[PDB]
């Protein structure tokens, strides 16, 4: 009965045999707690959007081969039924690579167990993994297709493949074939590339509808001329019309002026194109989900993206401006719009040192260490995210400062160094490849190595983390390593088994109570770390992401109220990696602050 | 052993043998929805108060004799446990008369079934009923007494008795005897009166600790000296230190400056005096609970009182300044203060007229009317609050306007008049006792009479309501009356029988529905409803009577709507009973509407 298709006559979509144009906003269910899905979707519907667009991050659902996460916050099918229920159509972007400022562009790290794998190509081991994944994901998506009573109207194949070096058309044909096998022959399949013949050359394929992306700085006539070169008939489509842009730690927060977004949007819409706003809400890279660009620069925890809905889902000026623009082409729904959530400043919460990482290896590594003559990568020791401790012992005496070095810039991505429990400093990928250490002969040399996010774009998406090449001490190669994978998540959640200048990396814990019986508490809040330097934060064992007040521009992290409790005290755990304000006699300096406003744009 | 006593040697209270003085705030549980009890008491705790004071309005708990309300919003026992769980002490004021700008000063209207009753006196019928109420309420309060493990440290007997004319000391001794009977010999019993010998004269009694009240305009030294005259030894106590004042419809909203309150509080506390702030939160007079003053002037729906916590419980600047003053004397609790609740503007909701009151008689009055030669009062027809319809026929032709009058000024308190379904205007207690009417001989004369609130202070608390004396037409007494007491609360919850039982316009019901989405964490929120183009009436949402609106007079324009009576997915039904003029006649539906705004307007122009 229900039909969605391209008609090449009036250069648009037909939905059930009538002209249709979509006005869509991106929302990534993996960046919004499920608790807030309906709030974010309804606020989108109230803006006049007739569709949403989302990415399926493969690594978010298949963290090990044959092990799947489809429940609760990982419940993509529920997210799509929710959008359908609210009268929203869906543009589905299942990858397998999605880019998206997300860890390894969505590709699982365990693909790198074949060290020579060519990602995003007809590499047969890559293809076999993708097919297995498609064979799990696509049967789930099939009943959600418009034609089968669901909201899914079009499906993107890959993501900006014309920007990748490999240019493997056999790979794209494999995807087309497999998508067609699981989804049937009616579903509209499409690609998205940069709006210029140089990008379309390797991205476009026969039988996949070619669409472009571009933001407020591109000539709109030209951008659409580049799409029409590939598709002379059918809908003009901008699949990613930038409402804002991404951040990197240590760089200024990106913003795009409302007026530019509204002007461009009106223009796109008036030509009768379908369009998706990237992002409409950005949300947050919780835990270790953020990505990175080459040359190595990680994106921060916040994925606010200067979107119309702020990271916490607030209604912004930009929100109402775009709504006003869409009102010129559609009647938007009636009624008042769900509000920006109330925010509460819980104030200062004092922390106490629980344990250094060194002192906690029993619980961080219950299996015992892996021993190896040379250093092993994260992939080889079977850890994907977080931190691995690399231990050796000095061979020569170092009373005088000896150079500890990764000659091949093989510290991926940052390493916190200690000799016999004296902090020595930091090795930084691309930036600091040498550091002067001291200690006795037979001293324990510790390098705590952080994966700061796998690169999500470009040639270097095969980003093994860890010590990926040798380290040398006074030009001599350090050998005889004792490598500890670290179950930081497990250990924080069990209060490190205790259930019932630099400083050494350590866990700091405190807590705070919220009164019950109060109809408006708990509320959303923002955590601040003044005096801290770099680390990871959990509240009630929930990993809220990374803090780095030392680099900016993000100083506060979003804390959604639903992980806060009133029946029992809430516990905050910080893993500070470089310097904690906690030696002081004054214990009041060893503390975090909850504030009612975000600071993601610090100078 | 748990003890709380007056230390007469040391001019002080002893709590478990230690010196104690209290810094209390008034909160009336009958004026805050239960949903928000814990919110207000925690805000009051976080202010630095170590006690709260509250009244028990008898009529709130015994609407008819031997028929009690002690559950939910009427659950005083629970309110007190909640104050105790928060570590607050409680100063209980159970009347039996409480004043409090509350209908009849808390006295049940049914006491008036004896027309000649002398209230607040040793009149034997008033005593019997008081005694019966104390036998119900006081045994419930006994285990909440500090000595028995609860929060209650002192208990007020009567309320400003010294201001009342009767000066019946036997009455006071009767109360003391019965309070002692149910509560025991250790409870601290006390009285409150104006800070001046002319009030303390009839208020004070041996055995009851004498305390005073006074506000920011009183001389603190003179006030405490009047107290010391009755009580030479023991703690100084201002039982009602006014942080603001009451309103009346038609008068500007009363405010008292934060500075004057702060500096008076400082000085009271510098004396080592115990003090209670009246009000700390004021809340709302829902339904028909408001009182009035003589000469007749009703207090409005809002009981904001310019309190440190606003009507809807907001922290105000006054709150912070008062918290700061207390901090100078006492350590105040640590941690963040629960916030002002989020308010939400639901916007315009259109209503439409469902039925005039005239057309809804059968559902409003299902047992039928009472027939009487001359008019009967609300009490005689067994209705205490709301509206009573009086009906007769014109005994003569009035094709030329003829005067309808209540020569003895006996329309209590407002009558909405119609002849054969044509509205004629309004009769008003004091202001307008005559109204010109037209109609044919034998036409139906209707007077919809509103009880605007029984006087809560003065000699005139025996306020019957209704047509309390005869009407004349062209000077001749009108006879043969058909009187319909109106069951408006029931009729509204059944949607005028629609849902079954599992210039002027005719008084009429207007209804309209609005939805709020489910699965949104922060919806529904508190709101405020406004009535642009409407005149005077009653409003319900989901059958919860939010009180009276009178935007024609002010100063209150909005009414407070607590979030917990609002529902998701299921439509919320607004019912408006407009009494004088509805904006609903033109061919513009969008005029027939109300608006929900996110800020209160109780203090305008
Ligand atoms: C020249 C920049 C091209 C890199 N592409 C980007 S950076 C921001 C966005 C998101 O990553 C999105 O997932 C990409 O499709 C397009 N894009
Ligand atoms: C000037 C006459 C004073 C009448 N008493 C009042 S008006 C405000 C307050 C409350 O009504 C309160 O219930 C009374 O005790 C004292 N009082
Ligand atoms: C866009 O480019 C076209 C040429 O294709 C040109 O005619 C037009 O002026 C340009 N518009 C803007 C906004 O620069
Ligand atoms: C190590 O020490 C040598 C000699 O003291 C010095 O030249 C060098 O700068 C040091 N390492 C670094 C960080 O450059
Ligand atoms: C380290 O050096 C040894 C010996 O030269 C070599 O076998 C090994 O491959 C090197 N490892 C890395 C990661 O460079
Ligand atoms: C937080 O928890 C610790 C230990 O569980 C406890 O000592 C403290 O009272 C709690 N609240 C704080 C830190 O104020
Ligand atoms: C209050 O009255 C006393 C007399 O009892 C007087 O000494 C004092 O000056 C007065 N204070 C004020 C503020 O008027
Ligand atoms: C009633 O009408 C008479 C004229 O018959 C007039 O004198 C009088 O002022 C009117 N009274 C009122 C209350 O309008
Ligand atoms: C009504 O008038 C009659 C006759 O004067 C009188 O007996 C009676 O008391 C009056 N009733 C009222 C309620 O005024
Ligand atoms: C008002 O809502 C009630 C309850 O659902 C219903 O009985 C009535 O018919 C509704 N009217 C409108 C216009 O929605
Ligand atoms: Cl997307
Ligand atoms: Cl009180």
């Amino acid at each position: 009965q229900r039909m969605f298709e391209i008609d090449y006559s009036r250069d648009s979509f037909l939905k059930d045999g009538q002209p249709f144009r979509y006005i869509s906003g991106s929302i990534h269910y993996s960046r919004v707690p499920r608790f807030y899905w309906k709030d974010r979707l309804l606020k989108m519907k109230m803006a006049g959007l007739n569709a949403i667009q989302t990415y399926v991050p493969w690594n978010f659902h298949e963290p090990w081969p044959g092990q799947y996460q489809f429940s609760e916050d990982h419940d993509v099918e529920y997210f799509l039924r929710l959008a359908h229920e609210l009268g929203l159509l869906v543009i589905l972007r299942p990858g397998p690579y999605i880019c998206a400022e997300w860890e390894m562009g969505g590709l699982p790290a365990w693909l790198l167990e074949k060290e020579s794998i060519l990602l995003r190509s007809s590499d047969p081991d890559y293809l076999a993994a993708v097919d297995k994944w498609l064979g799990v994901l696509l049967p789930k998506m099939k009943p959600l297709l418009y034609q089968n009573g669901g909201p899914v109207i079009t499906v993107q194949v890959e993501n900006e493949y014309g920007s990748y070096f490999a240019c493997d058309f056999d790979y794209l044909r494999f995807l087309q074939k497999r998508f067609r096998h699981h989804l049937g022959d009616d579903v509209v399949l499409f690609t998205t590339d940069g709006a210029h013949k140089t990008f379309l050359k390797c991205g476009a394929l026969q039988g996949l509808y070619t669409t472009v992306d571009f933001g407020t700085g591109s000539n709109i006539t030209d951008a659409f001329l580049s799409q029409r070169k590939c598709e002379p008939k059918g809908p003009l489509i901008n699949s990613e019309f930038y409402t804002g842009w991404l951040d990197h730690w240590g760089q200024p927060h990106s913003t795009i002026k409302t007026e530019a977004v509204a002007s461009s949007l009106y223009d796109i819409l008036a030509r009768g194109a379908s369009v998706n706003l990237y992002m409409f809400i950005g949300g947050t890279n919780f835990a270790y989900w953020n990505g990175a660009n080459s040359p190595y620069a990680a994106q921060p925890t916040s994925y606010d993206y200067d979107a119309p809905l702020s990271e916490a889902g607030d209604l912004t000026e930009k929100y109402f401006a775009l709504r006003n623009i869409i009102q010129k082409f559609e009647k938007v729904p009636e009624g008042p719009i769900p509000p920006s959530t109330p925010k509460f400043a819980y104030g200062k919460v004092t922390l106490e040192k629980l344990k250094t990482v060194g002192a906690a290896l029993d619980i961080l590594c219950p299996s015992g260490p892996i021993k190896s003559l040379y250093p092993l990568t994260f992939i080889q020791v079977k850890q994907h995210y977080g931190f691995v401790l690399y231990r050796t012992t000095l061979p020569q005496d170092c009373s005088n400062p000896a150079p500890l070095s990764s000659p091949l810039n093989g510290v991926h991505d940052r390493a916190y160094v200690a000799v016999d429990g004296i902090p020595q400093g930091v090795l930084e990928r691309n930036n600091v490849i040498t550091l002067n250490i001291t200690g006795k002969a037979g001293a324990t040399l510790d390098l705590l190595v952080e994966n700061m996010g796998r690169v999500n774009y470009g040639a270097y998406i095969n980003d093994f983390k860890g010590l990926v090449s040798n380290l040398t001490l006074s030009s001599n190669i350090l050998t005889d390593w004792t490598i500890f994978p670290l179950d930081t998540e497990d250990a924080v959640r069990s209060h490190l088994g205790g259930w019932g200048n630099y400083t050494l990396p350590a866990f700091y814990m405190g807590n705070f109570s919220i009164p019950s019986g109060i109809p408006d508490l708990p509320q959303d809040t923002f955590i601040q770390f003044p005096g801290w330097t770099k680390g990871q934060v959990w509240i009630n064992g929930f990993n809220l992401g990374r803090y780095w007040p030392a680099r900016g521009p993000q100083l506060t992290l979003f804390v959604p109220q639903h992980i806060l409790m009133t029946s029992a005290p809430n516990t905050i755990t910080v893993l500070e990696l470089e310097w904690a304000p906690c030696s002081s006699d004054d214990p009041e300096l060893c503390a975090v602050t909850f504030v009612d406003r975000p600071v993601i744009g610090s100078s």
